[PDB]
């Protein structure tokens, strides 16, 4: 019989492939975990969630969608123009301030901006941290199309192409979300993968944007969840006490 | 003659490599960004800070470092055990929370946690987001080896080969740091590319090392500032106003 203190301390050092006294558990445990950083340190050294972030770059970029990296502390007045009055779980930063909850405001702007210069259609991506209080702290892939080529079909064309290039099986259902009305939520089981919008929308205005648009955001960590197959996505996210899924506290409880 | 604002306007649309009524000046400048973003677009389509991290992972996974992804938003607390009481410099979050100003405290946590599982010597980097107050938002690279090997003439000769494959011209003098002592400065004339220290500091004892360390901290905004001979680093930072060093505000002033 063991304590729920002992069965979570070796819950922790438990791994998905995976399969008597607590002591001589968590040993064994230790033991296997030990070896496989060893591995990990010997043979690739690469983190996952920095891995798949690469990975993901190529994909967009060879798709013709162009790289972007812009702030992740944003004028809290960015997220009121988002309908944002939900704002229980912004971080705020100093006084007009946060930490960016969503990349759709950053991108929003990109695409007005580049609009000035880049030929029909513009295609553009970014991946990288984002914020909700009470995972907290995430990283988000959001990609976007605006111009011609903006169709539902397009959009579900290129969701498709994604993941099965990552080799994650998915199926789409309708939905609604409450900052962008209608969408369609890519599922995994009972796992949302990432929330798509086919725009335009009656918030563009508020940004300048005046063209069609698709757009799709989806969370890294999820994506690590459903490949690694992982039980707990904090073994995904970014952590002192896991590294590639492996628990970092391999001391004795 | 043209007033300051005309003159600031130009400036953010003048490139290092280029070389009259100040619409007409204008409307040429316009006109080569423009073009310069278009062949961006057709032809590579990553972004520079992106793809110096891409670079520099490369660089310290094929030399036997682990890559590390930890939190940005980190607690409080571990700037107090930093022995910094610079305090204003520090963008609080939440109550107990803060966003990170350096790599060290979350660095110095993985080294005593892997040392419990790696052989000697054990070697990590990351590359991320730091934070400070009044560039605010600016990116990192750390590394650090723990346990043998561990001595100035290491840790210059790992410095030097890391510029080297970067190309970047640089020299070395002696500083001193508030938070870690006295230091090596990584200089490129009187910009100050990286601070280096080699352990061990009676700091270690507040974060559970008892190895001997050597570690540097570059700024990935300052590496790219010289390769590109930006004179202004908001160049080459997370932005919505430059993008690979090319204003994004082609609009007419």
């Amino acid at each position: 019989a063991l304590t729920k203190s002992q069965t979570d301390r070796l819950e922790v050092l438990l791994n998905p492939k995976d399969e008597k006294p607590f002591r001589e558990l968590e040993s064994e445990l230790l033991s296997r975990r030990k070896k496989d950083l060893q591995q990990i340190y010997a043979e690739e050294r690469e983190n996952y969630l920095g891995k798949l972030e690469r990975e993901i770059t190529r994909f967009f970029v060879d798709r013709g969608f162009l790289e972007i990296k812009s702030p992740i502390l944003i004028p809290l007045e960015y997220i009121e123009r988002m309908g944002i009055d939900l704002s229980k779980q912004i971080f705020r930063v100093d006084k007009n301030f946060c930490l960016r909850p969503m990349l759709a405001p950053n991108l929003a702007n990109y695409l007005r901006k580049l609009d000035r210069a880049l030929p029909d259609p513009i295609k553009i991506f970014e991946i990288g941290p984002c914020y909700r209080k009470e995972l907290e702290e995430f990283t988000m892939l959001n990609f976007c199309q605006m111009g011609s080529g903006c169709t539902r079909e397009n959009l579900e064309s290129i969701i498709t192409d994604f993941l099965n290039h990552l080799g994650i099986d998915f199926k789409i259902v309708g939905d609604s979300c409450m900052v962008f009305g209608d969408t369609l939520d890519v599922m995994h089981g009972d796992l949302e993968l990432s929330s798509a919008v086919v725009g335009p929308i009656p918030l563009d205005r508020e940004w300048g944007i005046d063209k069609p648009w698709i757009g799709a955001g989806f969370g890294l960590e999820r994506l690590l969840k459903v490949k690694h197959d992982f039980k707990n996505i904090k073994r995904a996210a970014r952590s002192e006490s896991y590294y590639n899924g492996i628990s970092t506290n391999l001391h004795h409880h």
